[PDB]
């Protein structure tokens, strides 16, 4: 009956699900790996039946490991690149030791009986990637780009040399473009597997951080069990300089390299880089250092000559969102926009002249699925029925819409290659995991995952409900939020709250969709728990979300005092007993929040938090508030720092010490600063834990410690 | 009538004192700083009078400085070298701008209206020290040495070259020597001022250690404001490299530098070189690395040899008490020796003879004041009428034993030139200072200083009274401590208590002086506070200091553990609520005794502590420990890490993360241990501070984090 914590940190309540599917190149199939790590099987899109099992550890020959982690097919689905001894560098990047495996039939008529061979003989690869005809892989190793020529047994040639650690980078992102750019690669294959273009990072002017590390557990770092090391790496901090970004070609048969001649600003950015349909065009995705002028180029390999074809101006500024839904057709390319108030779906041709507005109305489309070039039609995902939830539409040639999901919530597509068959994950508040396969019309084909098994294990234990609700705030605005109620719910009682939020721009932490989380456990020990995505948040169109540009987290504070306020407005709750928390952006909406002199809060807690801009990256920081040069005041109104001694309630600040995004930097200073000033907090810091604040029995220390720390402080 | 914590963090209640007494060569008269520290006025042993002003701020000339730190006399009282501008660096080393006063009487007869002169023109200088005939001076810079010729236009020339930071210290010890050995110079004139001795300290192969320094505030580390920096140092841990010594003499008519063949071991210590009344006699005092063999060794400064004096075998280890003590007289030299089971007194002639020993009895003698050349009478002070107190005594030729201090308590004494006068500082559990004049036989001349109006100040509020006690453990062993009641005590009621300790070999907290704390203020809200000194604590000799050796903290946890029992007992205490806190192994010790295994502790606070003695220092940690190599089953049952799983009560952990001394590595290892194992528990990390945890609001921060605390957990 009784929620145990221990459930919830270990995962035990995680939904059945599929990992590890791949279309197949057919249109017809997919792919996934077995649960052991042992096998990719190949299942049918349109019925759902096991086909075979195309590739097995204990069938290959020459497979000296017995576990991998990832793969993906060529072009043309006959070759596997598998990648074994996964590696994290950053969130996004990673090594690993690639593999590749032919998929053609023996005299058993089987696949599983092949020779496994080696991408490279040297050390491990980043970010490998297959020309268009299958024949040719590059990758990335110590940031230098190699090819392998698989037509020619495998040769490996050396495309760059310049390459050096915390200098230059060829192909693969810095750092701060990892993150907020969110992309691992700038490395691309032509259309006629003539040329290489890449991206090449000069860093060396970028200022270095480091951080200690000690030995700690999970993992224990032996080397430095008697004395500490450090990490160190280059990270802009705002107002800072950032990497110098060139556009390089390689001419495969001549080995010639070439500068692409871009037009663009000295400090600008060049997020992405894309080769289109046409062998003579690739596309360079530029932006101002204010991020308000996305300016689409095309360059050509050869003649480095740039065109400019499209600019996409903000009042505001873009987000990084719309870069990967820009794909290219023969004659044709799509975009995201934002230009009229709303993201919406845009095809263009491959001139530069838009051709239609495929999407429009007071409602965010937000991924583009894919154009079928069959009949004419377009599919994508949107939120068109409710801010809180996310579905799937098909408009064809003719412009006609038509919802393909079927049920009301939140819905996860993947398509086939061909756009004929797509797998669905749908989940709701009640529905944990409905996994399906459907078609274009969105008619069911089979149910893969229905979950039977977790309702009937949660059935026996009193889980708090979530409803959805709504309120006006002073000066007129309505919110969404949620509320969880411990489960012998009385309104004569009077009940402690704790509000959840994040409240990041854009963001949107109030969806129709499932979880058990510590918030669930905190409602099974009889607290109200809230959660409104306030102002700044995402789903509801431009106006609402960059309200905040230039002056953030003072808005979001006024309404999660509203949120306070409405709350104690209603007789079940106790008022002089409400706390707040949140993590990231959320760990600084607390201290803003509770800080923002009017004393609502009781207890909160800040993990991880920002506490003033000027410590943090450049590319998120600027995007919203520009340099601290050209918007001081705005830095001074949106740090923690300033209104620090307007602090009402008790505080624990919660952070990792190699914290490699929100600086530790962010928790000792204000910390300082809160000494000073006389206020009394709470802290816990953990030794070489991220952003994350994970390994071993960490979560459950942590989840612990906030559970103490709010029934104390109530 | 109420005690206030800001009262006791800001010194409010602070004894009057006399700053700067210095005996002067007469023997009749002694030198005081004056309150303000614009003045230095003579005054007489015997009667107490103000005779004159030797120096005046505002009356000398061409003097720049409005304010002074420190002087130091010439041996002849020809000249004052006047210290400006200190500036710590680590505990006992500084660098000051120092003048030179000349004290020639004027026409007018008096000494206060000459030209002040700069030492040197170039920077600050350390250590400065004065040659026998007052016509030199000899001082640090940039780790070099430098010699300054007052009889010929107060000329500089350079000693040394190869002083190079954090690789060659002349003249001045390395980090740890300094810490553990107690000292600042390494630098001396022979008899005849001829030549120049010091230690050469080779630092280079000794392991660096660095950790994090951020702006902070009070003070703020400006270049720090947006990215980190860092403080370097060298520091080995234990069993790791120390600095590499060599003596040194420098002929100051020839320039010729020679390096004394000194029979040392490769990884031994010299702590201390110290020139005797013979000009071609520099004494070296030299240690093993397990400091239980301690060699006096006699070296010629122009024929580099050396002869071995005395040697003093321990069985468990040589103190530090004994390197300050030995004096030299033409003929003769003392030593304390624990040969005895106690620290005695031994009486050498300058051939290496033993001559007598001096003091006998079960007791220990802590200093050697000195010798009476005139009538053979030696001066020093003991504990012999209990462990709790210290007194002034005399011995004459023939053995006569008389104390010379009046009153019970604690008495420190400062000597005249001649030994014919003291100046005499008493202070016991209800007496907050007394300062004095005293004669060769003891007897009081004038009362100098009686701190009245602190008695009046202090009757005006309720302050809770210390007094002792001693009790039984379970195995034999009488205990000495303190209990403080509040004000308003009755056996009726039962209280909480709260249990101060510090528990280091060889100290003691226990003793009969004045003082009020912030145990004081506990008691003033309602805490019974008791101090225990346990097993390994100094004052009743090395069998009960040394019983701890190559296996430390273990039966100082055990004795917390009995008084914790012993207080349950009591009819007047609550047995669930009783907490225990320390500073340093203090620190380290409120760990090892809240998981000792027996649950008596409700709540502990651990500052500034020590969790692994791998983390701490050489020479210190060997001192108790020898290395991690030779004693690993003794490292490994001195953990706190090893008896972590059985910690019971509520923890604080309260760590300065610039701590130079215990690094915050002891606190994030022990805290992620404590993580891994599922301990919860609280933490206050304090930014840019060191092992003293102190600037800016800091203390009284600190201070109230504790009190609230040990008022949460009860
Ligand atoms: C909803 O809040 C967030 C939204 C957003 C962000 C971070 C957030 O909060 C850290 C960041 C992106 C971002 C995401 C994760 C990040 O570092 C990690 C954080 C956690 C904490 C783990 C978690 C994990 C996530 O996925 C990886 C996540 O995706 C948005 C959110 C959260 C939060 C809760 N949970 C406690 C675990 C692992 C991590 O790296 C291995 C660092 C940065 N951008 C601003 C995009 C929107
Ligand atoms: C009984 O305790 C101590 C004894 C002993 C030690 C340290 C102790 O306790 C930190 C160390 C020597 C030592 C002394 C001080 C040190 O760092 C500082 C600590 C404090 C804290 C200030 C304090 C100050 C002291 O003198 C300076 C002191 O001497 C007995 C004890 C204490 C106590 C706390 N009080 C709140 C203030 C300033 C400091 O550096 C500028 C670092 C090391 N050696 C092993 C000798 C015996």
């Amino acid at each position: 009956k009784a929620l145990d914590l221990k459930d919830i940190t270990s995962g035990r309540f995680r939904p059945e699900n599929i990992q590890g599917v791949i279309p197949m190149p057919d249109g017809e199939h997919y792919t996934q790996m077995s649960a052991d790590g042992t096998q990719i099987i190949k299942y049918s899109f349109r019925t759902g039946e096991k086909v075979e099992v195309i590739f097995d550890v204990n069938q290959a020959r020459e497979c000296d490991f017995k576990n991998f982690d990832s793969y993906q097919f060529s072009p043309d689905g006959d070759k596997l690149l598998i990648a074994t001894r996964t590696t994290p560098i950053y969130r996004h990047s990673y090594t690993a030791v690639h593999y590749i495996y032919p998929l053609k039939r023996n005299d058993k008529g089987v696949t599983t009986n092949n020779i496994i061979e080696r991408l490279s003989d040297g050390g491990p690869q980043q970010v490998p990637v297959f020309s268009p005809d299958g024949t040719m892989i590059a990758f990335v190793r110590d940031n230098n780009i190699f090819l392998v020529k698989l037509l020619y047994g495998n040769s490996e040639s050396q495309v760059t040399e310049d390459g050096k650690q915390n200098s230059v980078l060829n192909g693969i992102p810095d750092w701060v473009y990892e993150e907020e750019f969110g992309f691992n690669r700038a490395l691309e294959f032509s259309a006629d597997n003539t040329m290489i273009a890449f991206i090449r990072f000069d860093e060396s002017e970028v200022p270095s951080y480091s951080f200690p590390m000690f030995a700690g557990e999970a993992p224990q770092i032996t080397p430095l069990k008697d004395y500490p090391g450090e990490y160190t790496y280059k990270y802009p901090k705002a107002g800072y300089p950032n990497s110098k970004v060139e556009v390089r070609t390689y001419d495969i048969k001549s080995h010639v390299t070439r500068t692409m001649k871009l037009p663009i600003d000295a400090d600008g950015y060049i997020p992405r880089i894309r080769f289109t349909k046409d062998a003579s065009k690739l596309a360079v995705m530029t932006l101002n250092r204010h991020q308000d002028r996305f300016d689409l180029y095309f360059a050509d390999p050869r003649s480095t000559l740039c065109k400019l074809v499209l600019r996409d101006e903000s009042p505001y500024y873009i987000k990084e969102n719309v870069f990967d839904n820009i794909k290219f057709y023969p004659e044709t390319f799509s975009l995201l926009s934002e230009r009229d108030g709303f993201s919406h779906l845009y095809w263009y041709s491959m001139g530069g002249n838009l051709i239609k507005k495929v999407t429009n109305g007071k409602y965010e489309v937000k991924d583009f699925l894919g154009y079928d070039e069959a009949d004419g039609s377009f599919y994508y995902t949107s939120n068109e029925e409710s801010p809180l939830r996310k579905a799937v539409y098909k408009i064809d040639k003719k412009g006609k819409k038509l919802k393909l999901s079927q049920r009301e919530g939140t819905n996860t597509p993947l398509f086939s290659q061909s756009m004929k068959y797509y797998m669905n994950k749908f989940s709701n508040l009640d529905t944990p995991m409905l996994v399906t396969l459907n078609d274009n019309t969105g008619k069911t084909l089979k149910t893969l995952i229905n979950n039977d098994q977790l309702k009937q294990t949660l059935s026996g234990y009193a889980i708090p409900q979530k409803e959805f609700f709504t309120f006006q705030t002073t000066d007129g605005v309505t919110l969404n939020g949620w509320m969880m109620k411990p489960a012998n719910f009385s309104t004569s009682k009077k009940y402690p709250v704790l509000m959840y939020q994040y409240s990041g721009p854009g963001s949107q932490q109030v969806l129709d969709t499932w979880g058990i989380s510590w918030e669930t456990y905190m409602a099974s020990l009889g607290y109200i728990v809230v959660c409104v995505d306030g102002r700044g948040t995402g789903g509801r169109g431009e106006a609402f979300e960059k309200c905040t540009y230039l002056k953030i987290g003072v808005k979001e504070a006024k309404d999660q005092v509203e949120t306070a306020l409405y709350l104690g407005k209603q007789p079940y709750v106790d008022k002089d007993r409400i706390g707040i928390w949140g993590w990231s952006y959320g760990g600084y909406m607390t201290l803003m929040s509770m800080s923002e002199g009017t004393p609502v809060f009781k207890a909160g807690v800040a993990v991880a938090a920002p506490t003033d801009w000027r410590f943090y990256d450049t590319i998120y920081t600027e995007r919203f508030m520009r340099t601290p040069k050209e918007n001081a005041e705005g830095y001074k109104e949106s740090s923690a720092f300033t209104r620090a001694d307007k602090l009402h309630g008790n505080l624990l600040l919660v952070h990792g010490m190699a914290d490699d995004n929100v600086h530790f930097q962010n928790c000792a200073e204000y910390a300082e600063h809160l000494v000073q000033l006389g206020k009394q907090f709470d802290m816990q810091v953990y030794t070489n834990r991220n952003h994350g604040i994970y390994g071993g029995n960490t979560r459950q220390h942590l989840y612990t410690r906030l559970t103490n720390f709010f029934l104390n402080n109530l």
